[PDB]
């Protein structure tokens, strides 16, 4: 086992094949512990989950400081934090996976390259190299800074995201809200008048597939 695994891929290879809460260590530093939910089952596992929507119990209409730090219950609905995502994605080349489920239908998107810049970039999104069944709805968002109501699409749609003008992905939108562009949307799968029941965003090293 690795003593200070830097992501859920290093924590998995530690043999641990059950999804749930694990400690990772940013940059392998024992003083930078972070509790994360590891999805150890989806497409070979090793995924740090950083967003989960499943029941509408948690409020995602939150401010910059909340999006920077993270909020919620890692075992249920939560947001890991942009500062965490920046520090994880700085460690190497990561891939993004998005898992969606709504009334029994499932879809996914993988982006071979995923990074989140630091606070001086307003946590700029990079997403490249799409494959999947959900449809490439993140391309629209590529290179955009993060937006909250206090730093306007966030205000106008009551969510938070790497907004442009405004969105094709709104996974931090209002749960069960089928009003145009208000809900948990992935436009190229279910459009803007269909709020998705279940959504996860997760990351792991892009080289995991052949390590
Ligand atoms: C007493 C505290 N509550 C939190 C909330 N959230 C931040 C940790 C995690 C994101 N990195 C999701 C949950 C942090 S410290």
């Amino acid at each position: 086992s690795m003593p200070f695994p830097k992501d859920c891929s290093q924590a998995m290879l530690n043999g641990d094949t059950t999804s749930g809460l694990y400690t990772i260590y940013l940059n392998g530093d024992k003083a930078q512990a972070l509790e994360v939910f590891c999805d150890m089952t989806s497409d070979g596992g090793g995924w740090i989950v950083f967003l989960r929507r499943k029941n509408g119990r948690e409020n995602f209409y939150q401010n910059w400081k909340a999006y920077a730090a993270g909020f919620g219950d890692r075992r249920e609905e939560f947001w890991l934090g942009l500062d965490n995502l920046n520090k994880i994605t700085a460690q190497g080349q990561y891939e993004l996976r998005v898992d969606l489920r709504d009334h029994g239908e499932t879809a996914f998107a993988v982006y071979d390259k995923f990074s989140v810049g630091d606070a001086k970039t307003r946590y700029k999104l990079k997403v490249e190299g799409y494959s999947g069944t959900a449809g490439d709805s993140m391309a629209y968002h590529n290179g955009r800074s993060f937006s909250t109501f206090d730093k306007n699409c966030a205000l106008s749609y009551k969510g938070a995201f790497w907004y442009r003008n405004c969105h094709r992905v709104n996974l931090m939108g209002r749960y069960g809200d089928n009003n145009h562009s208000q809900g948990v949307n992935w436009f190229h799968w279910k459009g803007h008048e269909h709020s998705i029941q279940f959504a996860e965003m997760k990351l792991r090293p892009s080289n995991f597939r052949n390590l």
